[PDB]
């Protein structure tokens, strides 16, 4: 079918633990049950953009906290793994800590008052995607 469902949305969120910047090609490989077209492809792609938005908002918030001075993972896990179906992968943790460090350095260094200060961070994180587990391909 060409219609995205709540199940696809739930699956997409779990996949975020491996891929923050999946290409259309990646998405097609892992969603073999969908007949991709311009509309649903963009719709699926938009979801990961939403996922990243929430992710970075949380990353910056926590980093500012640290500077101004467990819950973070609870927040991330509730959002992307509500029913706690999967174990948070170690590589996601490394990406989270790496992201926090990028924001922490920037904020602590007062670089957050510069234009495009978050771009250098996105670049770094976009290179840290992990291959999506093959089991995600199973119905």
């Amino acid at each position: 079918s060409s219609t995205l469902t709540p199940m696809h949305l739930r699956k997409a969120k779990l996949m975020f633990f491996w891929v923050r910047y999946p290409s259309s090609a990646v998405l097609k490989m892992y969603f073999p049950d969908i007949k991709f077209n311009k509309n649903n492809t963009a719709q699926l792609v938009k979801w990961f953009s939403n996922f990243r938005e929430f992710y970075y908002i949380q990353m910056e918030k926590y980093a500012r906290q640290a500077v101004t001075e467990s819950e973070l993972y609870r927040v991330l896990n509730l959002h992307y793994n509500r029913n706690n179906h999967i174990e948070v992968p170690q590589n996601f943790r490394f990406v989270v800590e790496s992201t926090l460090r990028e924001f922490f350095r920037a904020i602590q260094g007062g670089k957050d008052t510069e234009q495009s200060w978050k771009k250098s961070i996105y670049k770094i994180i976009s290179r840290m995607d992990d291959p999506v587990p093959e089991y995600f391909k199973s119905p």
